[PDB]
């Protein structure tokens, strides 16, 4: 028997997780019934019994214990918004007394809490401001007034920030004790609004209309502001004081964006400043005054991270990891050949020193010691799509030790890490290319403790089910490797020639050729449908340097594009390719590349689908659309603006059978980009294969409509193909 | 040869209609550059050379010529609305002097322009106020200042006043000699909003947001008052004072409409008045009084028309014409058995005498004189679904002769006329079966003058192609004759086995079977794809009596659903019908009943098309569905409400293939009702093809949107009944 779609959609082999959440340097949270596991033995105690809340009428979403394990938040009346932000209902639980706290409660509404790093301080932000409750059954102190829904967005990060800075909706940054509470404050005044209908359940007669502020490439932007208020001073009686902390001279010049806060000590913090060409930043460090009750940012402590081939960061600059006394931190930059590496940084010093070199690349600083530096990498056998654990040495950055190549090489080659609070513990992730495989480490010498999940279960049913194969490798272009990887169908024989279906993102820093172990949508089409499914990272990707990720800086549409294309070309050439039979697809920047490659008029793909595609760049996103392309001015960029729509190759398409599909309540990428791509295609009597949905967002994420639109891709796909 | 797909998107067969413009008794207008026809002789002259209007400088779309011949009226920059309705720019040129006005001119963004009936006078609406203009080249005088977008409409409809009542965006009327202009006024304040995206060009960077004031079912609706200014009395001096006609007392005591206003004399206007509950409708005459400057209804004078089977009027009470002294008017109402006839109405009595009588009904009342009447009915062969024109002698009421049964028994059985100013002469207009025919005839003897129009170009053209032929016929179903048609494929063969679309609307008071030629999609998929594509009359239909018409009166959704079914297994035991090839589509209504079928678990059906379907009549129009629904209260209807939705009917469509197609901008049937069905769809996990296109409204009517759509729906069809 096969992978089917049904397997696929319904999950009928689950690839178990084994998530844990440290609450200690010793011990650890496991949600079995909730358990505190202990790392040095593996002994448990029943933190808290599955039937408690039993007794409470309402449908536990997730829950958050204070850092001084005294109180458990409870999240309930989930209603998400968009990726990460959410509105819900809270209740502290007093583990002490045993029951849940009545008077002074946690609104309904509250967009976000946060415990302090240590203690039972609780921060909220409701109604757009912020709260903070120094015990869980006291008052709460109103720290910001200015709070107004769509337009100031105080301890919470506006759409954009959300989306494209932070990955978060939370905008408030404790110190290491909690004695300061620092926030942003988002001013949205007059920044517009993408506005789209929603038609809600069917009982409502009129479709309402969702009106986000929204910034469209080159549109006005949100402004922010950045404060520090001082919890250990909180009046019953005054007005809390929050001290703003203004951006550096350097980005006041014109339109910046805060991209990143890091508390270096306890009165000392770190704030990185973009300008709005993301190209040039500059870091902070701010340092509290006593005597002065303000917080000083030292023209002099200003540390620059700039990029003259293209904008400065992955996705933005990478945030530092300071030492205890705060006086040096390490930060991942590109060097000199334009590679990401850790440079240790001196508070006063302008210059830094590169701890690591070489053609790979600093994925992240995981864990930070007195001894010693912990981070991820693909060095590991030169392979960009791996991921290793590695340990250097502070007093000698030669000696390096990798933790997780060799435990297992076989069938572990992509490692992600979690540390207990003082880094006395780790585990390890390894999820692919064999099952994901858990494990627990001691770090003072490295042994391995215990295996926490192997993945037993999923092993034993799969030797049941035909399985496809990943595999892994380069093709040389242009005198450079470019990794591509296959999910090739059970008994691959290379004599047979195969239909094939690229898989594409290729935005950049777009890593689709890895070493991870999956199951989804191509594990069916190679296990069922026999069709190879391959992805390629063309210039534009990441984790290989500058030289490649810069290649599409100002240039969209263009490089990441076209090697694509060459990519499905070489692959024809391997043999065992039908290259009658060739498609393409892609959801967000896959949509729009896909869109672009089956209008570039190659003749190389019979077909393609498209889901929730960037039709044009002026579409899409300020921040993540400037970041790459500048902005859409005749000064500017305009030009490649206007050359690098979807819509200017609507007459190729009548060389293809398309497939576009978009929800209805996409805040992301608005339908209106697929709405302005079937107009292009109408315009010239192109015939395509259309599907809305009705309400979804991004994600066409609800259970039904993800059901619904796999399939219909699927019955798309297999008819492209020829295949019953 | 064939009727190809292309033939019928490119008009390569055209119809020639011949488009008439009575200007006297006497004399017509027609383009060919303006020409005047004498009717008489025949003979020829050019009005208006076309070389007058390209010095202008702006491409003319429509012209209006002064009732007394000394100017015309130009149209230029013609913005679309509704409908009806739409923007555009007016020039006024003189016919003596020969020059464009220049002083004075009708503002940019006029709303509706209108001429006197007599001399040269000209009201207008800008701004939602309406404006009239004695003389053209002088100032004009305003005659309303409450006028304000979206809420208070001065001389012009609302959305809903345009769709279902007026037919039009025009809410003046001019008495018989330009002395006194009514106006309706509608008030909206309180009628919610139907909002949707526009997209616009691709230039546009956020998307529009249309808001329409839309009364859906049971909300609430618009209000109408209603005036008469007196024109001959205005002064440049003192505001222009319009007297109010109040609704009588029955309809003042509940939501009303103003649903026909028609003058009888200089003095004297006949009012329509009609109960939102639509079952009531009252006639109020009212006679201006010399010394007031008021008019006056007297009660004595008003007259009631209401039905106890359902609905007043076909879909709205039938206006009246007056005899010359406005003393006696005629009107077609539903006699005692149900059929509609023309009453005989005396001004100041109250029951009326019916001058025509039969199973068969009257379609309307085209002209009257001192002597004669003249009507169009469906009496001849006793078919409902043919139109001839008949004279009833004033008289005598057995002396009916027809004018149009044998001019030409075979060619032409649905007529059509344009009388004279006078009605000394009168243009027919034949449609069916038989290639299009036009004539001009005098009335004093009723001799065919000359053949305006014969379509031999038309007819020299068709004589290679294999073309289909339409068979009219019925068949007895609850011992009730039910009327249906088949477009047949050429060399149609009764021993054969064929596809079968059936085409549908079928809404209330519909006829999808005549004797009409038509050169449409049916055309191309009968001649072509060998698809016999039929309409069946069911229940509900129109011109058969109100015990076919009223019998799905408060139950949309039902007989007219279950007839249309019927018909497929009718059809299906004729012997020449592939009964496992049967398909079903509709547009509107007929996108309804459609997806309303494929929901029915019938199996009879394999597939089946939804073009802008209504799936919830909670959804659509109150004016339009209330009168067959009644509210959607639980103390009136709302039960059935609920049961008519095709969303419960979701998990059926498991057993069809259905292609659901909805205009992003759709205004009439909202694209909600279909986003609806395709979420319902979704929920239940059926698979179906969607297309939605962008910014076209419920005509899917622009040039390159239209031929998009049936190049799809064919390869649809084409595939789903498994042709080639
Ligand atoms: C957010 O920014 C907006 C726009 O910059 C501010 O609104 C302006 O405030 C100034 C001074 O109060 C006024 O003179 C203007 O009328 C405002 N302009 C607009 C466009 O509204 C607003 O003050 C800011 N809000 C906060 C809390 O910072
Ligand atoms: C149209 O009707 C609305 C009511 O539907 C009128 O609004 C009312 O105006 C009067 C006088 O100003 C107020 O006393 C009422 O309270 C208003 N009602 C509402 C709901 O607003 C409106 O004035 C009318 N339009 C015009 C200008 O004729
Ligand atoms: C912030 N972020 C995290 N994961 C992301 C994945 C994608 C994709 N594909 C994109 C993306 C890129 C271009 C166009 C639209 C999208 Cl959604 C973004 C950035 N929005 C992502
Ligand atoms: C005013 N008018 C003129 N021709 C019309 C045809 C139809 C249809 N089918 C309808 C109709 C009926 C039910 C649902 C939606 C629509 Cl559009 C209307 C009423 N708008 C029409
Ligand atoms: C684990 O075991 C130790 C000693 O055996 C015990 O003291 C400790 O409380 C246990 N830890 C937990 C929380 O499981
Ligand atoms: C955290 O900083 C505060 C601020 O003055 C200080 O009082 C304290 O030493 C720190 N927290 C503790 C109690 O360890
Ligand atoms: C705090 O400030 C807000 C806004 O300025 C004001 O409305 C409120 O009265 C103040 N409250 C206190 C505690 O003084
Ligand atoms: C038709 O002919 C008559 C005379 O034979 C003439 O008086 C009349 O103007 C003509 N009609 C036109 C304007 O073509
Ligand atoms: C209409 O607008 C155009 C330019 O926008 C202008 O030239 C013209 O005079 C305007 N017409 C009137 C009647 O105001
Ligand atoms: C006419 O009425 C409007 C307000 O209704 C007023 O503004 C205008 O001045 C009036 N003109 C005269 C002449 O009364
Ligand atoms: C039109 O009718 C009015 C009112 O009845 C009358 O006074 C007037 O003389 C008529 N106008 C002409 C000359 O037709």
């Amino acid at each position: 028997k096969t992978y089917t779609l049904t397997d696929y959609l319904k999950n009928t082999y689950r690839l178990k997780l084994y998530s844990l959440r440290w609450i200690s340097d010793h011990e650890y949270l496991y949600k079995q019934n909730i358990l505190v596991f202990n790392a040095e033995y593996g002994n448990s105690s029943v933190f808290l019994e599955n039937s408690t809340f039993d007794e409470f009428g309402h449908s536990i979403n997730d829950y958050s214990i204070s850092p001084d394990g005294q109180f458990i938040l409870l999240e309930y009346n989930y209603v998400k918004q968009w990726r990460h932000s959410y509105t819900a209902s809270y209740d502290i639980y007093d583990l002490n007394k045993r029951q849940l706290i009545t008077e002074e409660r946690i609104p309904n509404n509250t967009q976000w809490v946060t415990w302090s790093p240590v203690g039972h301080k609780l921060a909220y932000v409701w109604n757009n401001d912020i709260y903070v409750k120094i015990e869980p059954n006291l008052p709460s102190y109103r720290i910001t007034w200015t709070g107004k829904e769509d337009i100031i967005y105080n301890g919470i990060t506006d759409w954009v920030y959300e989306e494209e800075v932070f990955s978060a909706y939370s905008a408030l940054w404790w110190s290491p004790n909690g004695t300061f509470l620092a926030y942003a404050q988002f001013n949205d005044t007059e920044v517009p609004l993408i506005e789209y209908s929603f038609y809600s359940d069917e009982s409502l007669q009129y479709p309402k209309t969702v009106r986000v502020p929204y910034p469209k490439a080159g549109a006005v932007n949100p402004t922010v502001k950045f404060f520090v208020v001082n919890t250990d001073s909180l009046s019953s009686v005054t007005n809390a004081t929050s001290i703003q902390i203004t951006a550096p001279a350097s980005m006041l010049i014109g339109d910046h964006y805060l991209c990143d806060v890091t508390w270096a000590t306890q009165e000392r913090i770190s704030l990185q400043w973009l300008r709005r060409i993301q190209n040039y930043s500059v870091m902070d460090i701010c340092d509290y005054d006593e005597s002065s009750g303000r917080w000083n940012c030292l023209v002099a402590r200003q540390h620059i991270e700039m990029s003259t081939t293209g904008w400065v960061g992955r996705f933005r600059p990478s945030e530092p990891h300071f030492t205890l006394d705060g006086n040096s931190f390490y930060k991942i930059i590109s060097n000199e050949e334009g590679y990401r590496h850790i440079c240790y940084f001196q508070i006063d010093k302008k210059d830094c020193t590169f701890i690591t070199k070489g053609t790979w690349e600093v994925i992240g600083i995981e864990a930070l010691t007195s001894d010693y530096l912990y981070y991820i990498s693909n060095e590991y056998k030169g392979m960009p799509g791996g991921r290793n654990l590695y340990k250097i040495q502070l007093s000698d950055y030669t000696k390096v030790t990798c933790l997780s190549c060799e435990l297992n090489p076989e069938r572990c080659q992509y490692y992600s890490v979690s540390f207990s609070k003082e880094a006395k513990y780790y585990q390890l992730r390894c999820s692919g290319p064999g099952l994901p495989l858990y494990t627990l480490h001691s770090s003072v010498n490295d042994k391995g403790l215990r295996v926490l999940e192997d993945n037993s279960a999923l092993d034993k049913m799969l030797q049941n089910v035909q399985m496809p194969s990943k595999k892994l490798d380069f093709i040389i272009l242009n005198e450079t490797k470019f990794w591509y990887q296959m999910i090739l169908p059970p008994h691959f024989d290379k004599s047979k020639k195969y239909p094939l279906l690229l898989d594409v993102y290729a935005g950049p820093c777009s890593q689709k050729a890895d070493t991870v172990f999956r199951l989804n949508w191509a594990t069916y089409l190679a296990s069922t449908e026999n069709i190879i499914v391959a992805s390629f990272d063309g210039r534009g990707s990441g984790y290989q340097g500058d030289k490649i990720m810069h290649a599409i800086n100002r240039r969209l549409g263009t490089f990441e594009v076209e090697d694509q294309i060459e990519a499905a070309r070489q692959f024809s050439k391997m043999g065992f390719v039908d290259n009658k039979r060739i498609a393409i697809w892609g959801w967000s920047y896959g949509g729009y590349v896909t869109s672009m490659v089956l209008g570039s008029g190659s003749g190389v793909f019979k077909c393609g689908i498209a889901v929730a595609p960037v039709s044009r760049w002026e579409y899409y996103d300020s921040v993540y659309t400037e970041r790459y392309m500048g902005l859409p001015t005749p000064e500017d960029n305009l030009d490649h603006y206007r050359n690098s729509t979807v819509m200017s190759r609507a007459e190729n398409f009548k060389q293809v059978e398309y497939l576009l599909i978009h929800g209805t309540a996409d805040d992301n990428v608005h339908f209106q980009q697929s709405a302005q791509i079937s107009k292009a295609l109408v315009d010239v009597g192109v015939d395509f294969q259309a599907m809305w949905y009705t309400d979804e967002d991004h994600g066409i994420a609800s259970s039904t409509a993800h059901q619904h639109i796999y399939t219909h891709m699927s019955h798309f796909i297999k008819q492209c193909f020829s295949l019953p």
